[PDB]
DNA sequence: GCGCTGAGGAGGTTTCTCTGTTAAGCGA
DNA sequence: CGCTTAACAGAGAAACCTCCTCAGCGCT
């Protein structure tokens, strides 16, 4: 407790899908935290702001899409809440610049717009593939990011036949470090494709890879918790058909 | 009354995710 | 051969990141 690792699993799953921003408001600036996803995750939004204890819920449909949205902009609750948090668990991607940059404006007390500094992130890595693995609270991080920006998907080669393919998946845009870190981490192999928008992108389908990936969430620290958990445990009731995966892993269904 | 604020609502964009397809590993 | 994986990667929804107007609130 204190920020119990739960905490750590919400600095993963911003790094992946949220976003720190100071926007323009006339005169005025505000400081926006906010994570928005599918209505998919109404449930898990709902879990993040019980777990937070800040931020607005919003619904919002852009043509045919429901999306949700928790965003906090209170400077005191942001100051107060969030800021131990990323400061006790920092990020691991290059966001740490979004990070760094929003905070210290933040604790400028920066109000006006044109007081405000250009900002860009910097293009080099922060932190070292060796620091990452080594990080006490990776392990929690990692069940957050996965939640963000995993995808377990069990898929059939031919179209015209009976044979299916399991796999796990993540990916990083000017990630390589991060992903790298990731791929040696649960002692993959494959490459980790590059990708003509430099997305680094890791996928590993073999047995002993998905023994691992498996291997992982059941142990890791902490739980999935939004619709990522669902997608976890179909896909742990998909490889108990499949027979290669069947044979070699151990597959519980108490997740 | 004035200056500043968070909530609310929305636009602009692209980073993913998720599901392959093709060819080559490999156990035998 | 025949079960298995490795490399490549489309596409388009699920993210990512912004700016604006408004009431209300606490200052002096
Ligand atoms: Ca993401
Ligand atoms: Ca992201
Ligand atoms: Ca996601």
């Amino acid at each position: 407790s204190h920020m119990d690792l739960t905490y750590a699993y919400l600095v993963g799953l911003f790094e992946g899908d949220g976003y720190f921003s100071i926007t323009k408001k006339g005169k005025y600036l505000t400081y926006e935290l906010g994570i928005e996803l599918s209505i998919k995750d109404v449930q898990l939004i709902y879990k993040i702001k019980d777990i937070l204890g800040v931020g607005k819920v919003s619904f919002r449909k852009r043509n045919e899409i429901e999306m949700v949205s928790l965003r906090i902009r209170d400077k005191n609750h942001l100051k107060n809440f969030i800021l131990p948090i990323f400061d006790k668990y920092p990020m691991l991607s290059n966001k740490q610049y979004d990070y760094l940059r929003f905070k210290d404006a933040l604790l400028s007390n920066i109000i006006y717009s044109d007081d405000l500094p250009e900002y860009a992130r910097s293009n080099e890595s922060i932190n070292s593939v060796d620091s990452i693995i080594n990080t006490s609270y990776f392990s929690a991080w990692l069940v957050g990011f996965i939640e963000a920006e995993g995808c377990f998907s069990t898929y059939k080669l031919n179209k015209d036949d009976d044979y299916l393919i399991a796999s796990f998946d993540i990916a990083q845009k000017d990630g390589d470090i991060l992903i790298s870190a990731i791929h040696k981490y649960l002692s993959f192999t494959t490459k980790i494709y590059l990708d003509k928008t430099n997305c680094s992108r890791l996928k590993v389908t073999g047995v002993r890879s998905v023994k691992n990936v498996v291997k992982f969430i059941q142990g890791a620290p902490v739980k999935l918790l939004g619709n990522k958990k669902l997608q976890y445990k179909l896909w742990i009731k998909q490889l108990r058909k499949i027979s290669r995966y069947s044979e070699k892993i151990q597959l519980p269904s108490n997740y």
